[PDB]
């Protein structure tokens, strides 16, 4: 409902929950949060002018992932790449993973990857929660049929 895509002027309160995470667990990456921005790759949760989380999903996979044996076919499928909630709604990144999955099943995808890196360590129950399958650090898929 109130999940859209991220503009460059929301790009300070992604920064803001990027830095929220990592002083919870205790350069680059602003380039790259706004080349995700300038392709429509990253989709925010709003409410008011405030920004609760984000998720950047796409069909750009690893390099390294040609290193696993994978047991499903990868040709053509969406990766999420990052997600983050907030300190002050939490479930923003259940809404989000959720959005996501929805809209890809809806275009006829089949799989969906991603990898322990894309979520917050504390976060690492969504995978479980959407029902991915590993193949300490782990890439996943989640087959949509």
């Amino acid at each position: 409902g109130m999940i859209r895509l991220g503009k460059m002027s929301d790009l300070d309160q992604i920064l803001n929950l990027v830095e929220e995470a990592k002083e919870l667990m205790k350069y680059p990456l602003l380039e790259h949060f706004e080349e995700d921005i300038a392709k429509d790759y990253l989709y925010v949760l709003e409410e008011n002018d405030k920004i609760y989380g984000f998720i950047v999903v796409d069909q750009d996979q690893a390099e390294w992932y040609d290193d696993i044996d994978w047991p499903v076919n990868r040709e053509g499928a969406f990766v999420i790449h990052r997600l983050t909630g907030s300190k002050e709604y939490k479930g923003a990144a259940t809404e989000l993973f959720n959005y996501v999955i929805d809209v890809v099943k809806a275009r006829g995808a089949e799989v969906i990857l991603t990898d322990t890196f894309a979520l917050n360590k504390p976060a690492q129950g969504l995978f479980a929660k959407f029902g991915f399958h590993k193949v300490p650090f782990y890439a996943y898929y989640k087959n949509l049929k």
